[PDB]
């Protein structure tokens, strides 16, 4: 159905009941926000892919190019941030996402919007605010006041934009729980899993350089996956297995030499999971297959950006 | 001279050099802000008296009825706060202060003013911000985000108002130091001492009920001073001695029975300080004299409010 179609590959939906009530409505909107990023990676793609699922399910899509938030989170100057946001819009369009793209500053600095921010600041403890920025705040030995304004700003935007569904990675859940409590109208939160970095040490990040950009070249992709963390029989924290699960189409024909078993055909990721977990599928073979399928996947996108 | 006239009874002037440069200018402005208070006490009077000193010295006076700050500091709703601010203006006018009175919200919610607040939030650490609100923040077991917005708001207002001199109690110095660092144009800070409460346990405060309101009745004043902390020979932390120092005119004729030494005439507070410190002047006699002089002082003000 549509519900499960949307539920597929998500970490959680804050209230599947509320989401069912939403699917009944004729006009429904889903929204996601991104601090403009210099490089758009699989992490972003995973989420845009999810926005497309919702769109296919009749949701109007709202993409917030969060320039003010990025400004508050030390990403630089607004106009500079604004141009990177511009580029992101194109990469998002290149991914096949037809939607309403809006910057945050045009309305996030409005007289009333601000009074609402201060109203929320009166009900948001500093400890609660600091906690929600743990996975989002730019690393800083001397946390700025801006760090705690950021979360309440995100909450006021959810109010302003008035979407039925808000999508984001699991790292956004605390700011989302905060909004669930502070806001009068409860919005459904769809949380996407956070991909692991290629080296498997942490989560995939634009600043940690452990990602695969959607416009990376075929050679770059092959080289990135080749060096990627991928222990035989290990699925948890295996970035390569995550890519197979979140981006690959099945049945998947893992091509390999007869000398090693010959071409293998997997009808589902779960099946691939078994084969790899039971060490019947070798890392090098998993990689070559993921790398080639991924390249095909991203090609259309890279072509458009070029 | 004018300098010392302004320096009289102040705790500190952040840069007496800068203050001298200011006195040379033809047009100079001095400003002070108050979170609207239900009762205006000696603490406020001390500061308005100081604003008048500056006014007599050719300064244009700006009085900020800080409704937004009070809102941020949990004083209630803006309109309610706005009406108490209205009443304060009259009490201030009743004190003989002719000046420009402005609320903060009319300009503190402006698009650019807000972006400037966020700019400042990017250079103000949370620890630095928390520290400046130690003597100002409303008591709260769960510090709100609003607490740290307050200080940067005060700093942006100093920028906006563009006064040459900013006046306030010593409890405001950390927020003032913060402004000295963050702002491009350095404004002179004149800090007034903080009066001790009548019970001598803490500082005089509108919420601690240890103050003398300028419109208190003669009977109320007499009764408040009678019960006031005032150890014989002790000057430090003696609220009664502070009142004699900051509000009384000299020579001061301390009236008392011949049975106890008869009427005494002191030509200066310093002299009074000696007499009291050397236990030659009794607390009860100090009180009766301060109480009667204070009543005369405030009378004009109380009459006008009635
Ligand atoms: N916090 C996200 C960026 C972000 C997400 C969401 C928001 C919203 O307030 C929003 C957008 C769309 C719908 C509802 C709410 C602003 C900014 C990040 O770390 O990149
Ligand atoms: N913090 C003060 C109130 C306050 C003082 C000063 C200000 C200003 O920003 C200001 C006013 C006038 C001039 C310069 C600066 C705002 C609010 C209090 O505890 O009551």
């Amino acid at each position: 159905d549509e519900f499960e179609m949307i539920k597929r590959n998500t970490s959680e939906i804050i209230s599947e009941e509320e989401l069912r009530e939403v699917l009944k409505k004729d006009e429904k909107s889903a929204g996601i926000g991104f601090e403009p990023s210099g490089k758009i990676h699989l992490g972003h793609y995973l989420q845009i892919k999810k926005m497309i699922d919702l769109q296919n399910a009749g949701f109007d899509i709202i993409i917030l190019l969060a320039d003010l938030h990025a400004y508050l989170n030390q990403k630089g100057e607004l106009d500079e941030i604004r141009k990177i946001g511009d580029y992101n819009k194109k990469v998002f369009e290149a991914m096949g996402l037809k939607a309403k793209y809006v910057y945050g500053s045009p309305f996030q600095l409005d007289k009333d919007y601000t009074l609402n921010v201060y109203r929320l600041a009166l009900k948001t403890t500093l400890k609660r605010a600091r906690r929600s920025m743990e996975l989002i705040a730019r690393e800083d030995e001397n946390p700025k006041v801006a760090e705690v304004i950021y979360p309440i700003m995100q909450v006021n935007t959810s109010h302003r934009l008035g979407v039925d569904v808000a999508v984001g990675g699991m790292e956004q859940r605390k700011i989302h729980m905060l909004a669930r409590e502070l806001l009068p109208k409860k919005v459904v939160m769809i949380h996407n899993p956070v991909l692991t970095g290629l080296d498997g040490e942490g989560k995939m990040s634009s600043s940690k350089g452990n990602f695969i950009a959607v416009d990376d070249s075929p050679e770059e992709i092959r080289a990135k996956i080749k060096k990627a963390y991928c222990p035989a029989g290990v699925v948890e924290g295996n970035p390569i297995m995550e890519i197979a699960k979140y981006f690959l189409e099945y049945p998947l024909t893992i091509k390999r030499p007869e000398k090693f078993g010959g071409d293998l055909t997997v009808n589902s990721y779960e099946e691939l999971e078994s084969l790899f977990k039971n060490k019947e599928l070798h890392p090098m073979d998993l990689k070559n297959a993921v790398a080639e399928e991924l390249i095909k996947i991203l090609e259309p996108i890279r072509k458009r950006l070029l």
